[PDB]
């Protein structure tokens, strides 16, 4: 009698089957995209003779239960809560699925786990063969229905200018199951308006899209602006299934299989310095099997005021060579994937959502790997006594300032490239001898990998 | 392929196979007297069926929990499998020779929306979802046109 | 300067190397598995030493030829010619000289010969070290070549349904020679549209096929459709080659070995009554070291009216323990050899083609041996004057009608089967005595082995 409608169901995400509460369960933005659903398998049998009479038979068979299929995209909506003051995706669950099996802990720092800065997931902890298990609940108007033991299996997340910022999941569960009675009310569960103002208070637009691409051999960091992009997390589960001849059958578990994070930027050619020209012509140049890059996109944009924005950071990642696409301003497109420094090493990449980000805040992210911890920005080698030059045989320990103040690495490296008349120590104690009357330099490089440089040239002479 | 769809009128579609197209100069007979005539192309006009009024019969012969479904739209089709032999040789060419009709298959697709009312698409689909069975025996009987108490075409 | 293609060949059957006319010359229509050619054979000689510094050096002779090998696949295509209007298969030498060893002559009544009725192949004149000789002459585009002396060795024909009647050929020849000059004109021997025209209106159907299994030893007809088989007629011939060390040689000679009608007949389980289970059932419940089964396997199918049909027919046959071939439907293998029923006597089994075989006509054929002689199909015993009973010493001269009128055989046999109250001699004078009180049957059989059965119940009585 009563018809469902699709724009009154709603989506719940739960870790348990009973007792649920605010921290088990919560309501998804999902949008009007949803769609899922169980098939199944069948077999026909016919005969073929050869007779006068022949048989024309056929006599079908139900087999077993093919995975069930659900989908739904929701807006990328970082915020803070009340409660905490710590800044979390409203779909902080499912990225923890999408990361790491474990139990959910946002206090931790493997998987999807927060901070007072900024929300961060990592994949360190991913090395599983089974990721941590969902209960998707579908509320129709008022009819119950739930999918049993769902895992993520890819969360497609879309980049592109003139689209609002949105993320599309797409997972499989071991049987949709309708329920005729209220697992939870729902009301209570279910966001308030004040926790909805707090998140609608913070959007992510794609057209602020800034690409921070910088290789590790040469260090040659470009300029491109961004015509669109895409970058999914793929887990390749495969659900097992029985094979019994007599009675159906519904899958058993499941075995993640080769994690894949690909991405594909698309971006108009440029003849400026540092621009796509220049980073096509040199990967076209140096054809090289393996490729290291610091990838860093960033949609939202990057502003001196706090400004929501979400930032992926694929530390040493494979850039395929790019091709060229013929339309009317040439845009080209590069396909990259983010390989892991070793293949059970993890840090793969990790993901930054929030919605007060300053330009220090998503540099640090990037370099440092969290939105809290600081690290240098620029050095200057401070000589022992505001020296300026030496004097043949004569010891000068060097020293050295780092800013900011609140860095938490501080400690810097110690070499001499310019010149050959002195020796630097780990302590940075530079000595000099006989025979040395050139001029050399000193070098300064934090071990966080900022970027930053200290230099300074000493005028060594002969002495009196 | 006859199709069973509500804003769409009562239509059937064949497709079959001949051993070879054959083109004429003469007429093999007159069409107008073979032809239908206007009369009984008004009898036939007549009568028509409409897919708009479509009422399902469907009863589990395990159960006999006959259904109420409305129909959304539906389509099912009765295939011979038929496949000509053709003889190979290379000096000259060949045209099909008979043919031998394989498996009999009568499937059909239906549409309709859930329900929650007793013995509706939402309790079949739970049924059906809860007694998961490989062997199904039912009571299928799809009256294209409607039924009525006065005289009515249907199918 | 051309290069030749497999589609452009045309294969000629020969008896004669000179003198070709359309009697010992004719085209057989081949496809594109034909294949033909002659492999030769060599030696190395390689000196084997030890020592340090060896001989490391070797050495290769032509020592022999081996024989030709042919093969090519045709239809079973039955057809009556306009010339004769006798019943005739086009190639009819390749069946004479796979039946027979003597010179061809469709008169006769031993090897491939015709009829006004179907064309029937028999191995009744087999015995001979040496069957027909053929020569293949094989025309490529524009170049000739021919096998000298060839001899059938065996011929296939696989009931595969859905498919046509094919049989594949396959023998040995002395030399394959290539001829510069043409041998004959083709566009003459080669057969004409109008011929082609009449051969393409018969055709036979392997799905089409009704086997007629019946046990010799307990009277029992099978009804087994098919699914698929295949039977042989093989010669097992040798060739010889000498062994001469100056120069090669070429075989010279050859000697035909066993020869062989073997079977193998795939069927489905049926529960039905006289099915593919009683069958099986039995075979394996007897155990028996030899079997006596009547088999006559029926391509094309039997019909009311006229329908083409190549009929193979095993007498007296020998069938294997079948075994189950469990499938997704469960079937069977009836695997048989038609043996004869001494040695020297040759007629293990015989062939029947024909464009037009009625019911009656491939009945008659099984059970007489040629589709012409027509043979008894019923029969009702008539007495002595239309008479009911007998008394106590009285003769009862018993006589025979039979069906139908023109059967080639209509005498009877003569018996007594229930009851002790009379007896009957070679002509049907029934006998009996005194002291007669019981009922007494009598009973007659034909003598061309129809199977038909001519039965009365007399009532004797004491007298009056």
């Amino acid at each position: 009698m009563s018809l469902q409608l699709l724009r009154n169901t709603r989506i719940f995400v739960s870790t348990v089957k009973t007792g649920h509460n605010k921290t088990n369960t919560q309501e998804i933005l999902v949008q009007d995209d949803i769609s899922w659903g169980q098939d199944s398998n069948s077999t026909d049998i016919t005969v073929n003779e050869a007779g006068p009479r022949p048989t024309r038979g056929s006599k079908r068979f139900n087999d077993s239960l093919n995975a069930a299929e659900w989908s739904f995209s929701t807006y990328i909506l970082p915020y803070k809560d009340k409660n905490t003051s710590k800044q979390i995706v409203p779909d902080y669950m499912l990225w923890h699925a999408l990361s790491s099996g474990r139990a959910i802990n946002l206090e931790g720092t493997t998987g999807a786990h927060n901070n007072a800065t900024n929300f961060m997931v990592n994949f360190k902890d991913n090395s599983y063969h089974e990721l941590a298990m969902l209960h998707i609940y579908i509320l129709t108007d008022k009819t119950w229905s739930y999918i049993d033991s769902c895992q993520i299996n890819q969360a497609e997340v879309n980049v592109d200018i003139e689209d609002i910022g949105r993320v599309t999941w797409s997972g499989n569960g071991n049987q949709l199951i309708p329920l005729d009675e209220q697992p939870f009310d729902p009301d209570q569960i279910g966001i308030d308006d004040e926790t909805y103002m707090t998140i609608q208070g913070s959007y992510i637009k794609n057209k602020l899209t800034i690409l921070k691409i910088k290789d590790m051999d040469t260090n040659k960091s470009y300029d491109i602006p961004i015509t669109g992009g895409t970058f999914t997390i793929n887990n390749n589960i495969t659900y097992l299934t029985p094979n019994v001849m007599s009675r159906v059958t519904i899958p058993i578990g499941s075995f993640t299989g080769a994690f894949e994070l690909t991405g594909s930027l698309t971006a108009y050619l440029n003849d400026k310095s540092l621009g796509s020209m220049e980073l096509y012509k040199d990967l076209i140049k140096t054809l090289k099997v393996v490729n290291r890059f610091e990838i860093a996109l960033v949609l939202g944009g990057e502003y001196d005021d706090e400004r929501p924005a979400a930032i992926l950071v694929a530390k040493q990642a494979h850039v395929n060579i790019p091709t060229i696409e013929t339309d009317d301003v040439l845009g080209t497109s590069v396909e990259f994937k983010a390989i892991p420094s070793d293949l059970d090493a993890g840090d793969e990449g990790y993901l930054g959502f929030s919605s007060k980000y300053t330009r220090t805040t998503i540099n640090n992210l990037i370099v440092n790997g969290d939105g809290a911890t600081d690290a240098v920005t620029a050095i200057t080698v401070k000589s022992a006594g505001n020296v300026t030059t030496l004097n043949r045989s004569a010891t000068l320990q060097m020293s050295v300032e780092v800013t900011p103040s609140s860095a938490r690495n501080k400690e810097v490296t110690w070499a001499i490239t310019a010149g050959d008349a002195a020796t630097i120590n780990a302590t940075g104690l530079l000595r000099a001898d006989a025979s040395k009357t050139g001029a050399v330099t000193v070098e300064a490089t934090a071990k966080d990998g900022s970027g930053v440089k200290g230099t300074k040239v000493i005028t060594v002479t002969a002495g009196g």
